[PDB]
C-alpha cells in the first residue's frame, strides 16, 4: 500500500552532474569540516521536494534566458534581463533564492550567448558570468555577461549556453561558496539548506565532473550532493519517506558483491564511512541499490 | 505484468532528444516528402535503445577523443572514443559511436583540452558532418575552429551548441549524415517511421536551436523528448500491443484537449493536416490511457 | 569680464508646475515644519544647478515609470512591474540615487493609468494604482508593483504608467512628508537629498502647493514642493555661480509696481519666509518672484 | 540686443508640445499631402505664442470647468473654464480656450472632481473632437465615460493620458477639429508651415502616445519641443533674420552629425527624402549656429 521508495539503476557513466550539464567523471569523498556544503542546484528530498533554484531540465542548469543590453581579451560588457528558465517572466518575489538554475558558486561561468531577433537573423559567440560580479543580480532579474566579441544586438532575445569555468585565477573557482543572488543589496535568501554527516566517522560522499575550463590550470572540479537523474527521478516517484536514511549498497552485477555501503538521507546528500580525502573507484557495471530504510544510528561498515 | 507508464511532465519540462536543449513546442506536419529516420531519441515503448541513442541528455551531439592537426580557417582531427572513455569499435552493430549527430550541417559548439599537467583550453568549434572527413563510423571526425589554442595529441571534448551554418540550406535535420563518409554506405540505422492511418500526422517534439550566424531556424524535431528515452529504459514495461492511445490533459480545467497514438517504435501520431504548431496550456501533460490496435481512429484536432 | 549672474524665470503663480507631480502649482502656503523631516526627493536642486535625489527634467515623468509588466506571485488584480530607466535604459541599482529618476517620493497610492504596447502594435490601457508602502514596493531594487480593475493586460509587454492623482481610500494613508522604502523591508534608503529646514528666528518654509486628482474618498490631494519644476529646469541650464547661501527674492506686483513680500531662497534649493503658522500667501494673478541679490544668511526678512 | 540662445537638452529631455509625454524620436517625411498647421506647440523665434499654445506641460490636452450630464456610454456636458481657473471668454482672438486639442480623434484620460464637501471622485474618460458637440470656442464640450460616479455642477478636471479611438482611422492628427462645431469655422489659427527648399523635409519632434485599446499607433509629431516653446517665451530674444542655423553635435565625439534650418515661425526642415527616422546618439543636442537666409543649402542627410 505504501509506495515503495526506489533508485534508478544506473552505472557512474550513466549519471549527469546536478549542478551542471556534464556527465558524472567519478565519485569522490574528503572531510568538510572546514567548509559549508550549501550548494542550491541538485538539491531534492528522497520524497519529491526541490529545493534551491533546482529544476528538472538537465541542460539549463547555469544557462539563462532573457533580453541583451548594453551595459550602462574579453572586453564587451552586456546587460541581461532575466526571464524565466521556461520563458515566462521573472518576478523577484518568488521564494527562491534567485531564477531557477542560477548557478551556486563563484567564479566564472564559461559558455556561448546566442540571439535570435524577430527578423530571423541569429549569431552566437563566447561569453562569460562573473557570479562574483556586484552587477551579478539574478535574484533581482538582471546579470551580466562578457565577451570577446562586439556581434551582438540591444533588445534582442538572448540565451546562454553553459560550457565550463573560465577564470583566470584557478583561486577564483569556489565550487563551495555561494554567489550573492542580490549582490550587494540583499542578502541570500529561501536557499535550501546546508548539510553535514551528524555521525562520527563519516564523511559526506560525492558525484563528482570535472567542468571544462577554458585556459589556465584549473581543475574544474564540481561535486553535486546526488545526480540529476536522481532529482528527476525522486520528483517523479515521490515515495513517503520512512526514516531519515536509507541504507544503500553500492554493487557490482558482475560478481553479485557488495563493494561499499552507504546512507543517503531524507534531505538528499550522501554519507560513507571513511576519513580523508579520496575517490571511490567503482566497477564500470556497479550501480547503487537501495537496501532498507535504516535508523539514523545505524554504523556503516567502513571502506 | 510490469504496466506501461508516462513520467508526468509539462511541455517545458522536457529535453530534446537529438540535442542537449529543452523542447521549446509540439509541432505536426506532413512527412511523405522527407524521411524520418533520425538516429537520436530512438527507444521502444518496452525500454530498447536503438540507432546511436544513449542515456546521458548533456552527450547528443558531443564527443569524446584524440586531437591532432589538420573565419574558421583551423582544421583539426579527432579520433574519436566512446562517450565513457572506452575506445571506440567500428564492429560493434551501431551506426556510429553513440551520441554522433543524425543530421547534415555544421554543429556549432566548444572544444575542449585538459592535459596532464592541467593546462586547459576551450574554444569555439564547428563538426560539419557533410564533409568527407565526417566518419565517425570509421574511427574519426573533423572539426574547425578560429583559434588557434589547440594542443595536439591531447584529450578533447566537443560541447554541442546549436547550429553554426553560412547557408541556411546546409542545415538539414531529415537527412542523415554519411557515417562512414563516401567509403560505404549507413548501417545498423533505427528504423524510419511514417504515420500510417488516414488524416494523421506525426506529432514532433520541438526545439528551435541556437545559430551562430545567418538566417537558419535552427529548428530541430525529435519523435520523443528525451526524458522519455531515459525513462523507457528504466521501466522495460512489456508492450502490449503495437499502439498505446495517449490524451493530453489539462489538470486545472481537468479536460482533455487532444489524443494521439504513440506506437511500439517509439513516435506519434495524431489527427490533423497541414504544418501546424498545437498550442497547449503551461500545465498540460500526456496521460497514458491503455494499449489499443493501429485501427484505432482519433478525434481530429 | 563677470561671472554668469543668478536670474529666475519670469512666471506668475499660475505659470508653474509641481515639482513632485506632474500638475499645475495651485497656491502658494506656508506652515511650521519643527514638527515633520522635510526630505523630498523630487524637485530638488541647487540654486547652481545640480540635480538631487530623484530629481529629472521631465515634467511629465514624476511619478512615472516605463517597464515590462509581469502577472504576480476593487482593485484586485496584482501586477509586477520590472522597471526600466525613463528613456528605456535598463535601470542600474548601482547608480547613487535612491530610486529610478521620478519615482514618487511620498506614502501612499499613486492613482493614474497603465498602458501597453505589443510588438504586433496591439495596445492596452486601464487605471492602476501603485501602492508606494506595499513590500513588493522597491524600485531601488528594480520592480514594484501595481494594481488594476481590469484583467486586459498582457504579460512580458512594454507598459508605461501615467501619474493622475492620489488614489487612497483613507485620506491619512497619504503622507507627503513621509519617505516611502525604496527597497522595501529589504535595505535602507540611499543618496537621499538632504533634509531642509529654517535655521532662522521666525522663519518658515513656503511651499509650491497642488491640490491632486483624487479617485474617491475625501483626501486633500496636498503636495508641497519646495521649487516648481520650471526652477528645476532653468537652474540646470544656467548653473549660475551661487555668490552665498542664501538668494534675496521678492515678490512683485507689475500693475502696482509695489513689492508683496521679500523671501530667502536657499542655495539648496527651499524658501522661506519670516512668517508663523499654517496660512496661504494670497498673489495677485501677474505677481512673480524677482531676484533682488545674494545676501549673507544673517539678512533678517521684513515679516508677512 | 539679446542672443537668440537653445536650451541644451538631449532627446531624452524634450516634451512633447502637443500632449504631456516626452519625446520619442526625430522623424522627416513629406509632408505635402497633408496640412501641417498644429495649434499646440507654436512660438516664434522671438517669443510670441500663438494657436492655443501656452505653458504648462501638463496641461495641453486639459480641461477645467463644471461638469453637467446629457463601452463608454455616459455621456456629460462639460462648461470650460481658463487653464487658470478664469471664465472662458470666446471673444478672445484664439481659436479655442489655451491647450485645447489640435487634432481629431478620442483624447483618452481620467475625469476628476472634488467637492466644496471635500469628497472626489474620478474615473476615466474621453473627449471626442470630432463630435458636434466638440465646441470649445463656444466654450464648452463633451466627454465619455465608462463609469457613472459622476456629481453634476462640480468642479471637474481632465488629465490627458492618450488617444482612445476604436478605429484606428479616427485619430488624424494632421486634421484639426472644428473648435466652433459646425456653427462656424475655425478662426484665429497659428499659420500653417512647409518647406521651401529643394530637398528639404519638415522634422519633427515625435511621440508615440498610450492607446486604451485598438492598433492605433499612437503617433503625434510637433514642430518644436514644449521646453523650446517655454524656452523662448522667456528669452524673446530678437529674429535677426527668417531663418536660424542649427547643428546635431555628439559632445562624445566632438563631431556634428546634421544641420538644419530653424524658421522663424517656429519649425524646422532639413535635407532629407522619405518618411524615415532620425537617428541621433543618446548625449546629441541641437547647437544654435547663427542666423541666416532663406537661400541656405543643408548638407544632405
Ligand atoms: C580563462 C581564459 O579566458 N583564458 C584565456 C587566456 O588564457 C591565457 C591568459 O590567462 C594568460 C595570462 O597571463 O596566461 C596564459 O597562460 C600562461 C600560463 O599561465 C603560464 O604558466 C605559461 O604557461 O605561459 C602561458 C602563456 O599563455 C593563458 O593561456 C591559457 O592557459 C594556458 C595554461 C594554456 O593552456 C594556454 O593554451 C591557454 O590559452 O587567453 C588565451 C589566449 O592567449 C585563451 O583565450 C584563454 O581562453
Ligand atoms: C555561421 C557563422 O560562422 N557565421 C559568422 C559570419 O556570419 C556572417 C557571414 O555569413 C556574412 C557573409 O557575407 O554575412 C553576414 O550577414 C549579413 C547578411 O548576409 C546580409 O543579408 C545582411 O543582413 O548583412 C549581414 C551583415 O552581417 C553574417 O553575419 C551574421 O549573420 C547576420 C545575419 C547577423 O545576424 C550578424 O550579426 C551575424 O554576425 O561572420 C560573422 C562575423 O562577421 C559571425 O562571426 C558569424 O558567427
Ligand atoms: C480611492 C478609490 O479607489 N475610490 C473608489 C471607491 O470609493 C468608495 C469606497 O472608498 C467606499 C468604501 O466604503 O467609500 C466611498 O464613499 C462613501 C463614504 O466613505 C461614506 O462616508 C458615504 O459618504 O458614502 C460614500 C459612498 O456614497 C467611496 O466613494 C467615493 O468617495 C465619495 C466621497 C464620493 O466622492 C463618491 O463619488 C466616490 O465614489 O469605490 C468607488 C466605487 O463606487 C469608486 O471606484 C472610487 O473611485
Ligand atoms: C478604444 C477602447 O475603448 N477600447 C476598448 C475595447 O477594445 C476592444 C474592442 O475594440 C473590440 C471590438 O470587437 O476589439 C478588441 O480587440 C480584438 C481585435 O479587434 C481583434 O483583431 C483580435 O485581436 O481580438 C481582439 C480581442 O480584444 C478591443 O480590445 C482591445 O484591443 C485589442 C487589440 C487588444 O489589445 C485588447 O487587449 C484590447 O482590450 O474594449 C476592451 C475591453 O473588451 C477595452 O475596454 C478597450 O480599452
Amino acid at each position: 500500500k505504501t509506495k515503495p521508495f526506489t533508485l534508478p539503476i544506473l552505472t557512474i557513466s550513466e549519471m549527469s552532474n546536478s549542478r551542471f550539464p556534464v556527465p558524472i567523471d567519478s565519485l569522490h569523498t574528503s572531510p568538510t569540516e572546514n567548509i559549508v556544503v550549501q550548494c542550491q542546484n541538485g538539491r531534492v528530498t528522497l520524497d519529491g521536494e526541490l529545493m534551491g533554484t533546482t529544476q528538472l531540465l538537465p541542460s539549463q542548469i547555469c544557462a539563462f534566458r532573457g533580453t541583451l543590453t548594453r551595459s550602462t581579451l574579453f572586453n564587451y560588457y552586456w546587460h541581461i534581463q532575466l526571464d524565466n528558465l521556461n520563458g515566462t517572466p521573472y518576478d523577484p518575489a518568488e521564494d527562491i533564492p534567485a531564477p531557477l538554475g542560477t548557478p551556486d558558486f563563484r567564479g566564472k561561468v564559461f559558455g556561448v550567448a546566442s540571439q535570435r531577433n524577430p527578423d530571423s537573423t541569429t549569431r552566437a559567440h563566447e561569453a562569460k558570468v562573473d557570479t562574483t560580479s556586484g552587477r551579478f543580480t539574478p535574484k533581482l532579474g538582471s546579470l551580466e555577461i562578457t565577451t570577446e566579441s562586439d556581434d551582438f544586438d540591444p533588445n534582442q532575445p538572448t540565451k546562454f549556453t553553459p560550457v565550463g569555468v573560465g577564470v583566470d585565477n584557478e583561486a577564483e573557482f569556489q565550487q563551495w561558496s555561494l554567489p550573492n543572488y542580490s549582490g550587494q543589496f540583499t542578502h541570500n535568501m529561501n536557499l535550501a539548506p546546508a548539510v553535514a554527516p551528524n555521525f562520527p566517522g563519516e564523511q559526506l560522499l560525492f558525484f563528482r565532473s570535472q567542468l571544462p575550463s577554458s585556459g589556465g590550470r584549473s581543475n574544474g572540479v564540481l561535486d553535486c550532493l546526488v545526480p540529476q537523474e536522481w532529482v528527476q527521478h525522486f520528483y517523479q516517484e515521490s515515495a513517503p519517506a520512512q526514516t531519515q536514511v536509507a541504507l544503500v549498497r553500492y554493487v557490482n552485477p558482475d560478481t553479485g558483491r557488495v563493494l561499499f555501503e552507504a546512507k543517503l538521507h531524507k534531505l538528499g546528500f550522501m554519507t560513507i564511512a571513511k576519513n580523508g580525502d579520496s575517490p571511490i573507484t567503482v566497477p564500470p557495471n556497479g550501480y547503487f541499490r537501495f537496501e532498507s530504510w535504516v535508523n539514523p544510528f545505524y554504523t556503516l561498515a567502513p571502506m
